């Protein structure tokens, strides 16, 4: 019904910006898989083995059953710990792309609805133009007859009526096209939109454009990303040099077994190496490793985190330079907005003049209903281009709130105390 | 040279399609490779050594020599099925694509066969442009050198005939760039193209837009594509829970060991310890293993798994949206065409008559030749701008018969009836 | 200040190819990691292990300890050697993309110049339009206070004007945009700029296409990548089937140990076979293996391979039909731009003869003002159109020598010939 509505609609039905919380909510999952190798691990080895010997050593067998628990734990190294530092990363990435997405669903939202609300008014516009063309070829067709013209005039009004007809149906497809277009964002059918009144309508001024820069370099998006790219780019330089840095681990276990041997030719002469036994093991014991020349391997590893750092500095710059770029041109559209939206008043008052005079020469005498009709289509025509400069405005003015890393759903609050009137979309 | 006969060649020339087709079976024979792991392997292990003990083990010399065959065999560990069910997964997407990849192909030589012959119409039109611009510049340089007219007239006679001469170039090399274009899909010059038989061209009119929806539906390519990714999720969640299944695997090995013992302290008073022997070994056993704590990874992995499926999910009821929203817009286009048809038609109705009454008028003698020839290039644009509209009514029908899903050849008795004589694609 | 300058400043301050550059790096420096798996890979190992095992042995204590080294040294294994060529293919590939992305720069730099030169000619052309208007409007406005005109006629100036002062207001924000968008390829602010001198420009006839076609055949980069990564597919062929072949290794080490026990009930006719010990051990060894059955593992592998060879030669198809297509038109649209070029100078001649005779004629008392006003606009706007012509031909043959892939700092040299006139950025 309204444009708050709308959006409290599309912002818990929306499927795209869903998408973006559950990956952001899968990645801040990544922290708890990082850290689990650093905590103790346990498992179970059991098995059983039958063995044989064979040419000139037969009757020699064995029989093995193992089972046995194992506890690992590292107490010092340093890679796992970077891990975790780069997870950290990524969850703070993910956050500031969930945020540009929400930012995102807003700007369509509002171009949507007044895409919708221009749709309207060219559809009464061509409806107005078809009426007075009708007219026109009425008029020709009498004269025709009555004998004033020939058949190439006929024959011309009649194109120019077929013309309007086809105008007249791609207004209501592009009509219901912008419907559906909505129902694809928001998930719902709207019959009415409420419309902009012009009693209370906004034309600020806006501020300095050397503030917006500062303001803008504080609390935008694109540049916060990049800023995170580059340390994680840094996180990613301390893991590689990490590789040569020795580590500690502690390895714990258990077991026991059954080891009885039988057969005929065992016997004999076994001087007491062939008796049966049961034994178990309990060892426990740390460990330690340290690597020497391997060919640079991890050394020429570190290189390519260093150049891969670099990549990312200039990478940040190039985002500081469109920043910059962007927000300058968001404010120069923002002035040429205002200036179109003065020059399409003047043509309204001008239309408007015109249609009185046509209007009192027909109700005096000195003028056919024609020029009435004619002069009625070109007032519609600059009522629709000054509805169209409005609307640009204001998606203009969310635009550069947008630019600027400030965009919520408070800011648009304001923004719905302009539209009061309700219209159908599809009036009977 | 029709469009079946440019099409039959493009199937087997086209190489965006080829290409698809090497990925298709990549992805097929791909599953042989994951079905390997699971059958028995075997390998060869020969190797030597030598040693030298020292510290307490001083003056003790030995040097070794074994050879042995591996084979295991896992029992039971349902990872690798999981696999060969995720590939024929993959398999399924990626035939959907190529699918796609083949409709595509029709539709992109379809849109080149009506583009080459729109050109051809368009340059025409422009010859005779040219003409009517340069009787007009004759006409207007005899009456300046005999008075009736100033310069500045003959000078703008000039600026018209120079546009028109750039307009002509820039056909040509248009006709050539499509024919180009024509030849970059399907892989030859073409020098002669069928054209468009008007005396039985038909306007048909499309079904309701219900049945539409509901065959897309059924079989539309990109949503089940869409929703064989959505099966992958969960075969994949159906995956990660397959870490806490314990795993056993049969292995059995044989070898041979000749080892023989020599020294000073090995020779004399041995007692049978150090002699020689030549025994062998058949090593045949089992195994079994299961993780217990594994610090919760695998219970994060689950996790993790889960929340990618419901981003699939919300990625499906996109592509639904997505899909109802494309078939709704290609019924308004095919009705839009043929409404844009009945106004071209009349329009050239009118034209006619114009350039009829104006050559009456010249055989009588009360018009000049400069009107015939300015009413010629009249009806020739009336002529190229109702081409066009046809040719963009059949390639809409294509459009929305393709988002339909439904297309692949059958589309020969629809172009065949709209065949005509062959016309030349470069004349000279 | 002028374009030479601008490149050169550019050259070595843009961004983006300096990112190219450490991408280039960063692949050459991988040769090294590939290198390493070849060199000795010496080690170094220690742990303490205490244990009590007591399933049959109770009261026994044995503390454990070791230390040793370790070497390793691949003999024959053909994984390496692939793996060398194929990252020195992927160097080759990286060294093409950065030449594309020193191309690219160019084309950039000349573009965002010569847009400068267009925004300063609109706002001097739409200067003089608001001027003419303004005159316009005041003489009706005297008019009608006269009582000549009615007051409909008032309302069409004014609108007139208001129409006139928006476009100057987004011609000046189009020249910021413009300046603007120069500083991010650079990272400076202009203040002037040189222009083009039109009394020597040179309108030089392109070569026969044949000769341009054989260029771009040897010397294209996009094929030279397309043929480099064909070449990498047929090396990871070879690579695949290299799985088959056995691998030999040797290995060395040296350590040292304690195993040290305790307790009073081990001491006494312990048969000294429970006494510590103090061993230490140099064991060397090589180490072999041949594959003979994996399953699909090693077949799959090839197959798979081939289906990317043939997935490649595809690609380097279309990379060859796209390159001649490329040629083709660049080479048509360099004639489209002198046709252009001679029918502007053709409408900037008749302009001028319109004016001249406005002029005399204001002289002589047999027009007003307002019409020389008009003309002199008129005029105004057709050097808008030729300018922006000759700047569409240099910018189409850098293109095209771009296309036949010899576009270096010696081709951007002979364009900066034509300019040679500053002219400021910012008007007042």
């Amino acid at each position: 019904e309204n444009l708050m509505q709308v959006y409290q609609q599309a912002r818990l039905s929306n499927p795209e910006l869903r998408k973006s919380a559950a990956d952001r909510d899968a990645a801040f999952e990544k922290i708890n898989e990082a850290r689990s190798p650093l905590l103790p691990q346990l498992g179970l080895g059991a098995d059983y083995t039958y063995s044989n010997g064979y040419r000139d050593a037969n009757g020699i067998n064995s029989n093995a059953t193992s089972a046995s628990l194992q506890l690992t734990q590292s107490i010092f190294d340093m890679s796992k710990w970077r891990a975790l530092t780069l997870q950290e990363k990524a969850a703070g990435i993910q956050d500031v792309t969930y945020q540009t997405d929400q930012q995102t669903l807003i700007l369509n939202t509002a171009t949507a609805y007044f895409n919708v609300l221009n749709a309207i008014d060219v559809l009464s516009y061509t409806q107005a133009q078809k009426e007075a063309i009708y007219r026109q070829l009425d008029q020709t067709t009498q004269r025709f007859n009555v004998g004033l013209v020939a058949i190439t005039d006929v024959q011309n009004a009649r194109a120019q009526y077929d013309t309007v007809l086809a105008n007249e149906l791609t207004a209501r497809n592009n009509l219901d096209n912008a419907v559906e277009q909505l129902r694809q964002i928001t998930g719902n059918y709207y019959p009415e939109l409420a419309a902009l009144n012009v009693e209370n309508f906004k034309t600020d001024k806006p501020q300095p454009v050397n503030a917006l820069l500062k303001e803008a370099e504080k609390r935008n998006l694109s540049l916060l990303q990049a800023r995170l790219s580059q340390d994680l780019a840094r996180e990613q330089i301390r893991q590689a040099q990490d590789g040569h840095l020795p580590t500690l681990d502690l390895t714990a276990s258990t077991g026991i077994s059954d080891t009885s041997y039988s057969g005929s030719k065992t016997r004999g002469a076994a001087g007491t190496q062939y008796d049966d036994s049961n034994m178990g093991q309990n060892k426990v014991g740390l460990s330690f490793s340290l690597p020497i020349y391997q060919g640079g391997m991890v050394n020429s590893q570190v290189k390519q985190a260093q150049y891969n750092f670099v990549g990312a500095s200039e990478q940040l710059e190039s985002a500081h330079r469109s920043v910059v770029q962007t927000v300058r041109s968001s404010f120069n559209n923002i002035n040429a907005s205002i200036s179109s939206i003065n020059a399409y008043k003047q043509a309204v008052v001008s239309a408007q003049s015109s249609l009185d005079a046509m209007e009192a020469g027909y109700s005096v005498g000195t003028r056919t209903i024609v020029d009435v009709l004619d002069a009625t289509t070109t007032l519609y025509n600059a009522k629709q281009e000054l509805a169209n400069a409005r609307y640009n405005y204001l998606i203009n003015q969310l635009n550069i709130k947008s630019a600027l890393g400030t965009l919520n759903e408070q800011d648009l609050l304001a923004l719905n105390n302009a539209l009061s009137k309700p219209v159908s979309t599809n009036p009977e």
